[PDB]
């Protein structure tokens, strides 16, 4: 899997491939969907099964909803519930959320993540490629984020045997 | 085990093999079937032990009817409640539900996966060889999918060595 | 440990050894039954410890009050319970119940296994020694299922350091 | 540990030896005493430490105010609560109980083990030893049970490095 | 793999199946032939792979010209080289030879197996299941060297995933 | 990887993808050449790292000039080499044979394997896909060894995550 | 495997028992010998293959070749060899070797063991039931060597499941 | 960590090193204080951890409030609770418990070690050589209990890699 | 370790850090060079320590000075011998290899990698980030080789914890 | 084992415990000598196996014969060569060798220890234990070497399982 | 053990522990010099056993008598030979070789270490901790080379447990 978050200027962008696989080895889909629109102002993304991460999602929600608009609180007490509940610790998976402010990655060490100054996050095993690839242009002008994400998840997916070539994308701006 | 679903027009087969094995060495049982029939609309096959499977189908069926006509989300809300719920995690299963109109296949990982355009989905063993098969002839005029489906099995069957040669068949049109 | 059954006609009969070993390495018992009445119509076998098997008999007698003919459900219930409750699954057992009807063999897997058309099912490190000596006799007339049995016992036993040459015996007909 | 139980003629003793033993490497005492008195009718012998033996034995003495006079049955039921309950589970013993009248062996496995004809039980590291070494004198004129059970201790002492030569003896007759 | 030999009267019969399985999962090919004929009077089956079958043949062969009637002590030259032998050692495999008069089974931890009275050898992951089918035949009214041995492959290899029902046979009297 | 040959008729086909993977994660070249011509008559595709595979056909060439016609001599004699020889030993890979006459498939456990009558054999991790899909298509009107090679590939490349969508093609007549 | 030797007064007595294991599971032969005499006035034991006792036999009489009536000193020198020589300890295999005068045990960690006073040794999974058993009766006067020898070898191996109940013997005078 | 308790004439000391280490590595702490008074009468000392020895003092505080003046009843009790108490024994540490009466050593397997009649008792990764110091001056005139104490814990923590030179001492008289 | 080869017109950079690492926790060294000038036409970067790269490059300067001008052929060669002489098979090590017409990657498992058509190559802990990076900047405007280059390393050894920011660069021309 | 050095005075003592075990877990010897008289100014002691400890001491006695009067420098090339050649380095041993004048240790892992200025060296399972015991008494006026060996061999012995109550001893002045 | 070089100004010290472990556990000797001076102007010190850092020590005065001047040249020399050759290999130690021009650390994975500008360089468990502490000092003015290492001693030998507080020290200047 690669998600891919990249924030310019005043857009923002939420790039996932659509590979799943079984045992590290077959691709069981090559079109799943790996992020959702949770409200009008923000989108999620995923690495990880379907049921663990809808799971998760939907604890965000219940947090997101008891922390109108503080996305940052919410995402830690998100995954403070979920290192300290028992079923909960046994889901695999890891979330980039966004919204037109702010960006964070949660994943199942309990790490909560927001980008440096150039704005960029990205999980997955092609993750770290994207991020490489994305940090080469995020200072490149005449590369919007849109322009930055497309490439540098064409050149991790080309890369992650885990991922493939195929991208959903989600945008928004304030 | 081999369980196949091919969908091509307006019929969809599904497929399973009747092998038991034990210890992966030795066949307890060659006659056992791997499909249910759970009402008159859906069947359903399933890798694993009787036990397992029967359970979780039960499950499922519960699923099936708080969302009544939404088979797609039953088997998410099922795969939910797996995940997360500590006595289901201790069985080992993986199912294909099949309607008519839908065919999902559900795995202990939390996997939900619907098939590509070509309409097949397959699980166990020997789900892989037979999906192969499958798509290559999904697409040869003349080749229905109970033909497919056929010529797949024997194909798959001959090279797991835990599945058989006697298969049973269900069938659904719409 | 060698448990096996062979119906033959209006005959079935039910064959235990009587070696109890330790560490997987000597002989604690050389005089164990390992067979049980439960009524009238029904006896039961066991591989795993005497408490395992003695817990799994007395929720298997549970089922068979709840489903008074239908031995075949009472199985199935039975292996479901042992497959999603905790204590039960902490226990290592193998059964074959008996009925003059029906024979059914239920593992810690989750398995249920019936014969095939030979009548013929066994557990244990020598059941399936046992099993395949059976075979050969079963269609070869004048060879009633207790001959069958016995004959099959010596081989199977003979080979399997983990079973005995002491065997008990339970005979059913209706 | 080396516990003994032999039985000959109307009289029955259970020896135990004294070592206490820590990594499997080091003697932390040398005069333990492993055998405790119930009542009047009852002895038992342990190997494991102190508090896993006596918790047991605990439970023990519940199973036999319960069931009077079935020594057996006692011992049976104690073998169940012991494999189905959580914290008995984590507990590492094994007993010998002996009355006049009967001798059984328990383990953490859920054995429950009667003599052959020769009246002999026997556990602990030690324990098959002091069984060989017994039998081979049952059956011999001029040894009576005790005569038996202390040479078998000192040869089976003798030979596993995790007993010592030091032991404790209780006797009973009818 | 099931290789069987079984000598009756003046008959010796010795059958292989046909499987050729890699990573113990996938049958690679169903018509493989496991028995050689070294001269006139000696047959030998293989398990193992056809290059460490083949290099143990041809030191087997040496070792018969080196011993020219005495099959026995071939076979106990070429186990010695086996297993003194650096490169030899790094092979896995069984081997059965047969002449009118002996059968031997030499395998890899250096065991050299001669039959019982009865007259059967059998080697391989089916080899015990055949072996004890074949026992319960062996003194039964109607069933020559190769009648015997056909039924017990049928039912050795329909139990053993590893097997086929593919079968070649040789022959040998005297 | 996934190399695979198709004979039909009196074309013969071998088939390979072209990626590179470290790790078992990364594709660290995508336009591999994993075939090579041997001579007019003879071509070979491999599993395995460049220098493996390489020190492997080079001892192949031995064999062939060694065995000038018989290409399952040389085979053989190279698997046995391979499985004898420490230096070989130490290395990973799998190969594929062919001639317009015979094709071979020979791996590091010293398996040498010819087709069954339909002629397809394969290797890598995509292999089994790629036979089973070659084997849907091997009897269908229409299809020349050429066209069913290809869409094998396709059909295995596109499931197996070690594959990709870029393929060398060899082909021979007589 | 049970071997035995006894001394007392002016005879030795060596006993072996006759089962071959596989697998550490099931019985491939029930009459193997494995007692050799190596001449008038030496028998050996062994516990092990075929292949690796006769190999070590044979260098244990080059030894006692060259130093002719000093059995203990070739027993020491074949140690030596033994624990020094890459291909020897690549072997697996325990020894007793006696004469009239003398009895030693070699084993694969390069012990050699002489008897205490009570003239016993013994060697296999068996090996130190009959010891304990031969110590019971060693000072029994009425009890020779024999009948220690045979009372202590029933005792073994029926506790020892990788040992049976048929017997060689050799016995030695001066 | 080294704690030593020796009881000669009517004095028993307790001894305790200083040093904490982390990762069986680093001295994180030199000066750490192992031992407690818990009342004019009673003094304790620990490996283990700072919470996981306090932890058990205090349900060892329960157990001396429950049975007042039952010390040996108080650390049975606490054994007990110990081993059956889930969240217990997730703990690791070894206690020393000292009256002017009485000595018990607690250990997490659950044994309960009282001294021999030379009065020594030690515990920890240094404890036994503490004891074998001890036990060669218990005996010698001119040692009372601290002298010989302090040369134990000198000979032991120099020996030991985890304990050091500074020791915290208490005394005890009657 | 981070090792970047970039060729972009008719110029290529070699670029690597200077980190060296033990027990993948700690940095004995800042100021490492890993290029070396083997000619005027040739330089070469490694990973892996500097006896065990310098040992290969050694042999690889006699592959090249027995194979002119064709570095590709000398790189084969030094592979093959690589996998297969015994000692340099206990190296760990990865090598680029720069002229200024050809790039050569070569590893410890025989992998020899040429880039594609973008001309980069890189190894290491860091070398896939560093790849990522400077494949997206490769086809942009303003971008010459050793720009791409630096920035790529900047962003790769800002990600792997292996790799530091000091950086040795060659050129090469033609 | 227990082997113990102690010099005091003119005089220097070497003791050894005699019981072999084997598995860890049983006494096959009680009366084994562990000292050897190698001339008459050179005693040493062994920790392992006869064969292993006797082809030591041949080598040692090389060393010594190639270097007359300097022990140490023996027994560092002892070290030296048991360390770099591929036999020895199999062999399990370690040695304390004496002279009137030098005492020295030697292990498997090519460590040379000489005493501190106590002239206390020791080996085995128990030999840290007696060091202590030793330690504790050495500079107590009136105990002699022997004594102060004999009681520490006493207490060592006593706690070490590996190690019984029978000992060898050798004494040596100038 | 630590081993530290510090270099300031024209003077540069050694300076090592003296404990030396077993098994990770207990100080076998307290008083075991590291350092040797192999020349006038040579000094090295040594992590690893005696045996093995000699042997090390004597191949490296090969190398610096085949190379008289060239220190660094020497030692990679050395460390090219250690990984290479198959009996050095097999030896754990790391050194560091002084002269008054060069620091030269040298380890088993074929590290060949020069200081950083600050002159300081160290080895074995405590050799960062002395590092860290000299690193800290060796800018402050009045702390020369000899105060600096004394002073990073106490330091890193109070934090690790496996060296002491006994130092040897040898210096040189040019
Ligand atoms: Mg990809
Ligand atoms: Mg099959
Ligand atoms: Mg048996
Ligand atoms: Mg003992
Ligand atoms: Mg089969
Ligand atoms: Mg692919
Ligand atoms: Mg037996
Ligand atoms: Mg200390
Ligand atoms: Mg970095
Ligand atoms: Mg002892
Ligand atoms: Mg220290």
């Amino acid at each position: 899997t690669t998600i891919l978050s990249v924030r310019k200027g005043d857009t923002v962008v939420l790039l996932g491939d659509r590979q799943v696989t079984l045992g590290e080895r077959i691709v069981a889909k090559s079109s799943a969907c790996k992020l959702r629109r949770i409200n009008d102002d923000v989108v999620i993304g995923f690495a990880g099964s379907t049921a663990d991460a809808i799971s998760l999602m939907e604890k965000l929600e219940n947090k997101i909803g008891e922390f109108p608009n503080q996305l940052t609180r919410a995402a830690v007490e998100l995954a403070k519930e979920w290192r300290t509940d028992r079923a909960l610790r046994r889901l695999e998976a890891s979330l980039i959320v966004c919204s037109a402010e702010e960006t964070l990655e949660i994943d199942g060490q309990g790490n909560v993540i927001t980008p440096e100054a150039d704005g960029i996050v990205a999980i997955g095993s092609g993750g770290t490629f994207a991020k490489a690839a994305a940090r080469a242009l995020i200072d490149v002008d005449g590369y919007d984020a849109e322009k930055i994400a497309r490439k540098a998840m064409r050149i991790a997916t080309d890369i992650d045997v885990f991922s493939n070539e195929h991208w959903d994308v989600e945008v928004l701006e304030h």
